[PDB]
């Protein structure tokens, strides 16, 4: 599995929601506030129960974990970079030595002149979004993830505006795409597909293994199914979108349910997400406490009312028990836990399976067949 | 004034809102919750500012202090009772020895057979209200408040239902009326008026002096103006109701105002009251913090934004400064204070002047002329 695997595996690090929350709690000295508020809840003195969930952040990007690793290299001189994984993009992105922005100054840069394997492309490319704007150009070189290498067309970034204060504060240089969506109109296959095209791997598939007992770690395996990660069979579901790791499922949280939901698999999302209305029904008379002024839902670890979460397909149900969707806060209050489930309205009837789901289910992402696979993860 | 006065004066004790709040805080162990919530407010982390004032108690009786004293006697044998003062009732009420209720069992009773001065009346009488029901009968005997005595028709109570858990928990036996409203249709003058009728006093007037530095004490003076309680002139306002200590005034709290308000003088009310809408405008951007889940508005003692409260008549303005409407909570948090101002909707455009007002203004209640008088209280 992780000691001498069959297919190429790389470890990656995760900054998670627990970590960010603890930072915020130390920063603002919030521990006693939280403790004293919970005590109030337990005495029956918060009432009848009010709705202070809005706190419309809302942003899916407020919920993103940073999945990063530093073992990928560009060119025959193996120029080193720290990359975060993005499950929706199919491009690789790095700062250019020619980057004029202040953001790029402390970052590792790609310098096409130092690599004998560089081939010029120069096709200009630009992302503009609410969070920020990146412009650069395509360049071709060797992209190596340890054991695997292929000549590949990535985006060399010449100007980066926004993505602050995160980008400057992070050690991350660029983004490595494990998705389907190419910014070009030149039909640049994902890195994983190109490996198969060039016969570097048997199949255009990868898996994510998130170990149950290390929430700062995950493992990416490329080019085959490493069976030592999981118990029992792999079940497969068909993608319901040509360019997203998204499937059709009926969602039931106890008596609260939604049929024909769109359910996106995104291991970089820090939590399970549900629509807001759906969430409200869920937490109502479930004895969960919203801490005033914080985006934080808490309850006792042994809460006997919390149901199993069910994601139903025509031939398999995936489930999460309370112990997989609660996070212990023992360092704040004995037997206190938080909900790793957040209300957020996306596309209608759209749900996200983030880190909590993948701590239970080993997941497989199959470009060749347009499927995702699920199996019970082993505890390694 | 209080050492050998000119007119008959009696001291009375007050259980106030501060005392009840501190009891509640000890009971439910709330000090640290309050402290930690305030700290949150001061860090700028409660936002933008939400409305959790409802908390529609609302009840004017949730705000009543208990003004009590134990020096009044009935009959020639001087049967002892503990009475609370009620500023709207004109009757005296005591438990009968014939009271069948469980409420009456621990109380002092009137026993008409033990008094040589009793004269039978037996006219039945009954109060029914939301808080409870009292039925009894009129009886006539000597009613003595120390220096003053007069044969007087009071209500002997034979059945008391409700008024719990207060009545059983209190040492109070009955109610002594300092108001205008008689339950009979036999035109029973208030005790104070009857004293004048029988030439026990010069005039049917009384005053309330509430000493600025003892919030558990007040003094009632009957039959004249004791000038050693106050500085400067007495100003008089005409009652705008035949049977209430109520006047016409324009109310301004900073830029928030209301013209031709009905303003009731009731020293037994624990706070200043204003309409809810009026209050909301007042506290908005005034840097006052509503503590979640408690009926409690707090702010720093030196708050430089808090305005003077103004109650305007055609020839006088009565005012309260922040220091007269804030109550220090130094035992919870250094330099923290609470607002002694509560939102409550009564009769439209009706306001109440309770204890905070009377800690600044010595007040006079004049049955002969249908006026109330106000002067600056001395600090004795």
């Amino acid at each position: 599995a992780i000691s001498d695997p069959k297919y190429s595996t790389v470890g990656f690090n995760i900054e998670n929601s627990y970590d960010r929350l603890m930072k915020t709690i130390k920063e603002h000295k919030l521990k006693n506030y939280i403790k004293e508020s919970v005590k109030l809840f337990n005495k029956g003195l918060t009432k009848k129960s009010y709705l202070g969930s809005e706190f419309d952040n809302v942003e899916l990007k407020d919920l993103a974990n940073v999945l990063s690793f530093g073992e990928a290299k560009l060119g025959d001189n193996g120029q080193k970079f720290n990359f975060l994984f993005h499950t929706a993009s199919s491009n690789v992105w790095v700062p250019s030595i020619k980057c004029t922005s202040e953001s790029c100054e402390s970052k590792n840069h790609y310098d096409s002149s130092k690599s004998k394997t560089y081939e010029k492309d120069d096709t200009p490319v630009k992302l503009t979004s609410k969070a920020g704007t990146i412009s650069g150009i395509f360049s071709k070189d060797l992209v190596t993830i340890g054991k695997l290498s292929v000549p590949y067309k990535f985006i060399e970034m010449t100007e980066i505006v926004g993505f602050e204060p995160f980008y400057s504060e992070s050690d991350v240089d660029g983004v490595f795409g494990l998705g389907w969506k190419d910014l070009s109109i030149g039909s640049i296959d994902p890195y994983i597909v190109e490996l198969k095209t060039q016969n570097k791997i048997e199949q255009a598939v990868y898996s994510i293994y998130l170990p149950p007992e290390n929430k700062n770690k995950g493992y990416l395996t490329i080019g085959g199914i490493e069976e030592r990660f999981f118990d029992g069979p792999l079940n497969y579901e068909k993608l319901n979108h040509d360019l997203m790791w998204q499937v059709d499922l009926d969602v039931h949280f106890g008596n609260v349910s939604s049929k024909k939901a769109n359910v996106i698999l995104d291991s970089a999302t820090s939590v399970i997400t549900v629509p807001t209305e759906f969430f409200n029904q869920f937490v109502e008379s479930a004895s969960v406490f919203k801490v005033p002024f914080l985006s934080l839902y808490v309850t006792t670890c042994g809460n006997t009312k919390l149901p199993t979460l069910e994601y139903r397909s025509p031939n398999k149900v995936y489930t999460l028990e309370p112990k997989q969707y609660l996070e212990p806060l023992e360092n704040i209050f004995s037997a206190l836990c938080m909900l790793n489930i957040v209300p957020i309205d996306l596309e209608k009837n759209t749900f996200v399976l983030g880190d909590p789901f993948m701590r239970k289910y080993f997941t497989v992402y199959d470009y060749d067949n347009h499927t995702v696979g699920f199996a019970l993860a082993k505890n390694l």
